Protein backbone atom coordinates (compact mmCIF):
# COMPACT_ATOMS: atom_id res chain seq x y z
CA UNK A 1 0.00 0.00 0.00
CA UNK A 2 1.44 3.57 -1.04
CA UNK A 3 2.64 5.52 1.66
CA UNK A 4 0.96 9.53 2.39
CA UNK A 5 4.22 11.27 1.45
CA UNK A 6 3.81 9.92 -2.46
CA UNK A 7 -0.03 11.50 -2.83
CA UNK A 8 -0.76 14.59 -3.89
CA UNK A 9 -4.20 16.08 -1.62
CA UNK A 10 -6.81 17.47 -4.09
CA UNK A 11 -5.51 15.49 -6.54
CA UNK A 12 -5.73 12.46 -8.94
CA UNK A 13 -1.82 12.24 -8.32
CA UNK A 14 1.14 10.28 -7.03
CA UNK A 15 4.86 10.52 -7.32
CA UNK A 16 7.37 7.83 -7.87
CA UNK A 17 4.76 5.33 -6.31
CA UNK A 18 5.27 2.09 -9.00
CA UNK A 19 5.79 -0.57 -6.31
CA UNK A 20 1.82 -0.82 -4.77
CA UNK A 21 -0.27 -2.14 -7.77
CA UNK A 22 -2.89 -0.04 -8.81
CA UNK A 23 -3.26 2.94 -6.64
CA UNK A 24 -6.87 3.86 -5.52
CA UNK A 25 -7.79 6.70 -6.97
CA UNK A 26 -4.84 7.44 -9.39
CA UNK A 27 -5.50 8.78 -12.48
CA UNK A 28 -1.97 10.20 -13.48
CA UNK A 29 1.48 8.31 -11.82
CA UNK A 30 4.27 11.33 -11.84
CA UNK A 31 8.08 9.58 -11.97
CA UNK A 32 10.74 12.44 -11.05
CA UNK A 33 13.62 10.75 -12.04
CA UNK A 34 14.95 6.94 -13.57
CA UNK A 35 16.50 5.63 -10.69
CA UNK A 36 15.79 2.04 -9.48
CA UNK A 37 14.19 2.83 -6.15
CA UNK A 38 11.39 5.53 -7.12
CA UNK A 39 10.69 3.36 -10.97
CA UNK A 40 10.51 0.09 -9.31
CA UNK A 41 7.59 -1.92 -10.67
CA UNK A 42 6.94 -0.56 -14.08
CA UNK A 43 7.36 -2.63 -16.93
CA UNK A 44 6.07 -3.20 -20.61
CA UNK A 45 2.42 -4.10 -18.83
CA UNK A 46 2.00 -1.07 -16.93
CA UNK A 47 -1.28 0.60 -18.93
CA UNK A 48 -1.84 4.29 -16.48
CA UNK A 49 -0.45 7.13 -17.91
CA UNK A 50 2.95 8.03 -16.91
CA UNK A 51 3.93 11.74 -16.44
CA UNK A 52 7.97 12.50 -16.77
CA UNK A 53 10.45 14.55 -18.45
CA UNK A 54 11.51 13.88 -22.23
CA UNK A 55 14.87 11.90 -21.30
CA UNK A 56 12.99 9.65 -18.29
CA UNK A 57 10.70 9.13 -21.15
CA UNK A 58 13.39 7.90 -23.52
CA UNK A 59 14.54 5.74 -20.94
CA UNK A 60 11.04 4.37 -20.07
CA UNK A 61 10.31 3.37 -24.09
CA UNK A 62 13.93 1.79 -24.50
CA UNK A 63 15.04 0.27 -21.56
CA UNK A 64 12.16 -0.78 -19.10
CA UNK A 65 9.82 -1.11 -23.02
CA UNK A 66 6.37 0.53 -21.96
CA UNK A 67 4.13 1.16 -24.24
CA UNK A 68 4.67 4.64 -25.88
CA UNK A 69 0.77 5.32 -25.44
CA UNK A 70 1.46 5.41 -21.66
CA UNK A 71 4.46 8.00 -21.88
CA UNK A 72 3.80 11.57 -21.43
CA UNK A 73 6.63 13.63 -21.62
CA UNK A 74 6.57 17.16 -20.57
CA UNK A 75 8.52 20.20 -21.73
CA UNK A 76 10.12 21.96 -18.69
CA UNK A 77 9.51 25.25 -17.42
CA UNK A 78 6.67 25.19 -19.33
CA UNK A 79 2.81 25.92 -17.62
CA UNK A 80 1.05 22.65 -18.87
CA UNK A 81 -2.68 21.19 -17.85
CA UNK A 82 -2.46 17.49 -16.65
CA UNK A 83 -6.34 15.76 -15.52
CA UNK A 84 -7.26 19.64 -15.12
CA UNK A 85 -4.56 21.02 -12.92
CA UNK A 86 -1.78 23.21 -13.35
CA UNK A 87 1.76 21.79 -13.51
CA UNK A 88 5.27 22.75 -14.21
CA UNK A 89 8.47 20.37 -14.23
CA UNK A 90 12.16 22.12 -13.26
CA UNK A 91 15.39 20.80 -13.30
CA UNK A 92 16.46 18.99 -10.42
CA UNK A 93 20.23 18.84 -10.35
CA UNK A 94 20.49 15.45 -9.78
CA UNK A 95 21.10 13.44 -12.79
CA UNK A 96 20.03 13.26 -16.30
CA UNK A 97 15.81 14.06 -16.78
CA UNK A 98 15.65 14.50 -12.66
CA UNK A 99 12.82 17.23 -11.74
CA UNK A 100 11.34 19.00 -9.47
CA UNK A 101 7.36 19.03 -9.99
CA UNK A 102 5.40 22.24 -9.03
CA UNK A 103 1.29 21.28 -8.01
CA UNK A 104 -1.32 24.15 -8.57
CA UNK A 105 -4.08 23.15 -6.94
CA UNK A 106 -7.78 23.26 -7.32
CA UNK A 107 -8.13 24.91 -3.72
CA UNK A 108 -5.10 27.88 -4.13
CA UNK A 109 -2.42 25.48 -2.62
CA UNK A 110 0.68 25.55 -4.15
CA UNK A 111 2.99 21.92 -3.61
CA UNK A 112 6.64 21.63 -4.61
CA UNK A 113 7.47 18.09 -4.94
CA UNK A 114 11.75 18.34 -5.18
CA UNK A 115 12.04 14.17 -6.19
CA UNK A 116 16.02 13.76 -5.36
CA UNK A 117 17.24 17.33 -5.90
CA UNK A 118 20.77 18.55 -5.38
CA UNK A 119 19.84 22.88 -4.46
CA UNK A 120 21.66 25.28 -5.92
CA UNK A 121 21.46 29.40 -5.72
CA UNK A 122 20.33 29.58 -9.45
CA UNK A 123 17.19 27.89 -7.93
CA UNK A 124 16.41 30.95 -6.56
CA UNK A 125 15.59 32.51 -10.12
CA UNK A 126 13.55 29.59 -11.60
CA UNK A 127 9.86 30.00 -11.77
CA UNK A 128 10.31 29.74 -7.92
CA UNK A 129 10.62 33.03 -7.06
CA UNK A 130 6.65 34.05 -8.89
CA UNK A 131 5.10 32.54 -6.02
CA UNK A 132 4.03 31.46 -2.63
CA UNK A 133 4.13 27.18 -2.03
CA UNK A 134 2.89 26.01 0.78
CA UNK A 135 3.80 22.41 0.93
CA UNK A 136 7.58 21.17 0.48
CA UNK A 137 8.16 17.42 -0.32
CA UNK A 138 11.84 17.07 0.25
CA UNK A 139 14.83 15.72 -0.80
CA UNK A 140 16.22 14.89 2.93
CA UNK A 141 19.03 12.35 2.56
CA UNK A 142 21.44 14.23 4.05
CA UNK A 143 19.68 16.50 6.70
CA UNK A 144 22.03 16.99 9.19
CA UNK A 145 25.38 19.28 9.98
CA UNK A 146 28.22 16.22 9.41
CA UNK A 147 27.20 16.07 5.84
CA UNK A 148 29.48 18.02 4.12
CA UNK A 149 31.18 17.60 0.84
CA UNK A 150 32.72 19.74 -2.09
CA UNK A 151 31.12 21.44 -5.23
CA UNK A 152 31.12 18.94 -7.82
CA UNK A 153 33.49 21.03 -10.55
CA UNK A 154 36.13 21.13 -7.40
CA UNK A 155 35.69 17.11 -7.35
CA UNK A 156 35.75 17.10 -11.24
CA UNK A 157 38.94 19.50 -11.36
CA UNK A 158 40.47 16.20 -9.13
CA UNK A 159 39.84 14.34 -10.85
CA UNK A 160 41.18 15.47 -14.57
CA UNK A 161 44.22 16.65 -12.88
CA UNK A 162 44.85 12.70 -11.24
CA UNK A 163 44.18 11.11 -14.64
CA UNK A 164 46.14 13.76 -16.42
CA UNK A 165 49.43 13.25 -14.21
CA UNK A 166 49.30 9.53 -14.41
CA UNK A 167 48.78 9.10 -17.92
CA UNK A 168 51.56 11.46 -19.09
CA UNK A 169 53.59 9.51 -16.36
CA UNK A 170 52.77 6.04 -18.05
CA UNK A 171 50.97 6.16 -21.17
CA UNK A 172 50.69 2.52 -20.55
CA UNK A 173 48.00 3.19 -17.75
CA UNK A 174 44.68 2.45 -18.08
CA UNK A 175 41.56 4.70 -16.70
CA UNK A 176 38.49 2.90 -15.11
CA UNK A 177 35.49 5.12 -13.60
CA UNK A 178 32.49 2.65 -11.79
CA UNK A 179 29.05 2.93 -12.63
CA UNK A 180 25.81 1.35 -11.52
CA UNK A 181 22.89 3.68 -12.39
CA UNK A 182 22.55 6.73 -14.44
CA UNK A 183 24.01 10.56 -13.20
CA UNK A 184 27.75 11.32 -12.74
CA UNK A 185 28.71 10.95 -16.38
CA UNK A 186 30.96 14.26 -15.90
CA UNK A 187 33.21 11.87 -13.73
CA UNK A 188 34.29 9.84 -17.27
CA UNK A 189 33.59 12.15 -19.64
CA UNK A 190 35.62 14.92 -18.39
CA UNK A 191 38.72 12.26 -17.82
CA UNK A 192 37.98 11.16 -21.29
CA UNK A 193 38.03 14.50 -23.07
CA UNK A 194 41.30 15.60 -21.07
CA UNK A 195 42.96 12.67 -22.55
CA UNK A 196 41.61 12.43 -25.99
CA UNK A 197 40.10 9.69 -25.98
CA UNK A 198 36.04 8.18 -25.96
CA UNK A 199 35.03 6.26 -23.13
CA UNK A 200 34.80 2.28 -23.69
CA UNK A 201 31.71 0.54 -21.97
CA UNK A 202 29.25 -2.90 -22.31
CA UNK A 203 26.56 -2.14 -25.04
CA UNK A 204 24.25 -2.33 -22.38
CA UNK A 205 25.21 0.87 -20.67
CA UNK A 206 25.84 2.59 -24.41
CA UNK A 207 22.11 1.92 -25.21
CA UNK A 208 21.70 4.00 -21.57
CA UNK A 209 23.85 7.04 -22.47
CA UNK A 210 22.14 6.97 -25.52
CA UNK A 211 18.83 8.13 -24.31
CA UNK A 212 20.16 10.83 -22.63
CA UNK A 213 20.35 13.95 -24.73
CA UNK A 214 23.94 14.66 -24.44
CA UNK A 215 25.30 17.34 -27.16
CA UNK A 216 27.94 15.23 -29.22
CA UNK A 217 27.45 11.97 -27.42
CA UNK A 218 28.43 9.68 -30.62
CA UNK A 219 31.78 12.26 -30.32
CA UNK A 220 32.59 10.86 -26.84
CA UNK A 221 31.60 7.31 -26.08
CA UNK A 222 32.19 3.48 -27.97
CA UNK A 223 31.26 0.01 -27.68
CA UNK A 224 34.99 -0.54 -28.62
CA UNK A 225 36.96 -1.00 -26.05
CA UNK A 226 40.37 -1.81 -27.81
CA UNK A 227 40.02 1.74 -29.35
CA UNK A 228 39.07 3.55 -25.94
CA UNK A 229 41.81 4.31 -22.06
CA UNK A 230 38.81 4.91 -20.36
CA UNK A 231 36.72 2.01 -19.89
CA UNK A 232 33.65 1.97 -17.71
CA UNK A 233 32.60 -0.96 -15.28
CA UNK A 234 29.79 -1.74 -13.11
CA UNK A 235 30.69 -0.18 -9.65
CA UNK A 236 30.79 -4.06 -8.03
CA UNK A 237 33.99 -4.62 -10.20
CA UNK A 238 36.01 -1.23 -8.23
CA UNK A 239 38.02 -3.60 -6.02
CA UNK A 240 41.47 -5.05 -6.32
CA UNK A 241 40.05 -8.82 -7.80
CA UNK A 242 38.02 -7.28 -10.19
CA UNK A 243 40.46 -4.77 -11.63
CA UNK A 244 43.42 -7.59 -11.87
CA UNK A 245 40.46 -9.55 -14.14
CA UNK A 246 39.59 -6.40 -16.36
CA UNK A 247 43.95 -5.56 -17.19
CA UNK A 248 44.25 -9.07 -18.05
CA UNK A 249 41.61 -9.02 -20.59
CA UNK A 250 43.26 -6.67 -22.74
CA UNK A 251 46.07 -8.18 -24.51
CA UNK A 252 48.59 -6.60 -22.84
CA UNK A 253 48.04 -2.85 -23.76
CA UNK A 254 48.25 -1.95 -20.53
CA UNK A 255 50.62 -2.39 -17.28
CA UNK A 256 48.58 -0.38 -14.68
CA UNK A 257 45.09 0.60 -13.45
CA UNK A 258 43.90 3.74 -12.14
CA UNK A 259 40.23 3.37 -11.19
CA UNK A 260 37.76 5.96 -9.50
CA UNK A 261 34.49 4.99 -7.47
CA UNK A 262 31.75 8.36 -7.28
CA UNK A 263 30.21 7.67 -3.80
CA UNK A 264 28.39 10.05 -2.39
CA UNK A 265 29.43 10.75 1.61
CA UNK A 266 31.85 8.87 3.80
CA UNK A 267 33.10 9.66 6.56
CA UNK A 268 36.64 10.38 5.53
CA UNK A 269 34.58 13.63 4.38
CA UNK A 270 34.80 14.69 8.18
CA UNK A 271 38.49 14.52 8.26
CA UNK A 272 40.31 15.42 4.44
CA UNK A 273 40.10 17.77 2.24
CA UNK A 274 39.46 17.11 -1.84
CA UNK A 275 42.95 18.14 -2.39
CA UNK A 276 44.41 15.59 0.55
CA UNK A 277 42.38 12.76 -0.94
CA UNK A 278 44.74 9.40 -1.47
CA UNK A 279 44.44 6.22 -3.13
CA UNK A 280 44.19 2.21 -1.94
CA UNK A 281 46.46 1.11 -3.21
CA UNK A 282 47.75 -2.89 -4.05
CA UNK A 283 50.59 -3.41 -6.66
CA UNK A 284 49.95 -1.63 -10.27
CA UNK A 285 46.39 -1.04 -9.22
CA UNK A 286 45.15 2.36 -7.55
CA UNK A 287 41.66 3.27 -6.49
CA UNK A 288 40.13 6.44 -5.44
CA UNK A 289 37.17 7.44 -3.83
CA UNK A 290 35.61 10.75 -4.59
CA UNK A 291 33.10 12.43 -3.17
CA UNK A 292 31.10 13.10 -6.35
CA UNK A 293 27.54 14.40 -4.71
CA UNK A 294 23.87 14.56 -6.72
CA UNK A 295 21.96 15.31 -3.55
CA UNK A 296 22.24 18.83 -1.40
CA UNK A 297 24.80 19.39 0.92
CA UNK A 298 23.03 19.79 5.10
CA UNK A 299 23.96 23.84 4.02
CA UNK A 300 22.56 23.76 0.59
CA UNK A 301 19.70 22.36 2.18
CA UNK A 302 19.55 24.88 4.20
CA UNK A 303 19.66 27.81 2.18
CA UNK A 304 17.40 26.84 -0.04
CA UNK A 305 14.38 26.04 2.02
CA UNK A 306 14.92 29.55 4.25
CA UNK A 307 14.89 30.95 1.15
CA UNK A 308 11.63 29.46 0.09
CA UNK A 309 9.72 29.65 3.42
CA UNK A 310 6.94 27.21 3.48
CA UNK A 311 4.34 26.58 5.24
CA UNK A 312 4.74 23.05 6.01
CA UNK A 313 7.84 20.36 5.18
CA UNK A 314 7.46 16.66 4.39
CA UNK A 315 10.18 14.76 4.05
CA UNK A 316 10.91 11.88 1.69
CA UNK A 317 14.07 10.22 3.05
CA UNK A 318 15.16 9.16 6.01
CA UNK A 319 11.33 8.37 7.41
CA UNK A 320 11.38 5.27 8.62
CA UNK A 321 12.76 5.37 12.37
CA UNK A 322 11.40 7.56 14.84
CA UNK A 323 15.41 9.31 15.72
CA UNK A 324 15.56 10.36 11.91
CA UNK A 325 12.68 11.73 12.06
CA UNK A 326 12.58 13.68 15.54
CA UNK A 327 15.91 14.83 13.98
CA UNK A 328 14.50 16.41 10.52
CA UNK A 329 11.77 18.21 12.95
CA UNK A 330 14.38 19.86 14.92
CA UNK A 331 16.51 21.38 12.56
CA UNK A 332 13.12 22.39 10.09
CA UNK A 333 12.28 24.02 13.36
CA UNK A 334 15.75 25.77 13.81
CA UNK A 335 15.77 26.97 10.43
CA UNK A 336 12.22 28.96 10.69
CA UNK A 337 13.12 30.46 13.73
CA UNK A 338 16.56 31.64 12.23
CA UNK A 339 14.58 33.60 9.69
CA UNK A 340 11.87 34.81 10.76
CA UNK A 341 8.86 32.88 8.70
NI1 LIG B 1 17.95 9.50 -7.27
Amino acid sequence: TCPFYKKIPGTGFTVDAFQYGVVEGCTAYFLTHFHSDHYAGLSKHFTFPVYCSEITGNLLKNKLHVQEQYIHPLPLDTECIVNGVKVVLLDANHCPGAVMILFYLPNGTVILHTGDFRADPSMERSLLADQKVHMLYLDTTYCSPEYTFPSQQEVIRFAINTAFEAVTLNPHALVVCGTYSIGKEKVFLAIADVLGSKVGMSQEKYKTLQCLNIPEINSLITTDMCSSLVHLLPMMQINFKGLQSHLKKCGGKYNQILAFRPTGWTHSNKFTRIADVIPQTKGNISIYGIPYSEHSSYLEMKRFVQWLKPQKIIPTVNVGTWKSRSTMEKYFREWKLEAGY
